[PDB]
């Protein structure tokens, strides 16, 4: 039983660094997360920024999910984000990632009591 806001936080949480330096990165990160034992994921977004920063997006814009939930929330300020996208060349279990960087506003999903981050939605 991992809950969902600590799924969160392994999925997407990476504070330690402040931007993807590197194109290892995501190579190395999605691996290291997990995310890569049942298959390889084929996209996932990481964030560099406080645990608190991305919790408080949470009371900040409401915004239409993706799937039509109003449990979405779109952040003030740009956050530092790194998308990992699978190449083509990527065949399960050797997973391999294009790093990208970027900075741009989030979308995340929270729910629960207190209530945080279950999902990520979108850059933009
Ligand atoms: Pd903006």
């Amino acid at each position: 039983k991992e809950t969902a806001a600590a799924k969160f936080e392994r999925q997407h949480m990476d504070s330690s660094t402040s931007a993807a330096s590197s194109s290892n990165y995501c190579n190395q990160m999605m691996k290291s997360r997990n995310l890569t034992k049942d298959r390889c994921k084929p996209v996932n977004t990481f964030v560099h920024e406080s645990l608190a920063d991305v919790q408080a997006v949470c009371s900040q814009k409401n915004v239409a999910c993706k799937n039509g939930q109003t449990n979405c929330y779109q952040s003030y300020s740009t956050m530092s984000i790194t998308d990992c996208r699978e190449t083509g060349s990527s065949k399960y279990p050797n997973c391999a990632y294009k790093t990208t960087q970027a900075n741009k506003h989030i979308i995340v999903a929270c729910e629960g009591n207190p209530y945080v981050p279950v999902h990520f939605d979108a850059s933009v």
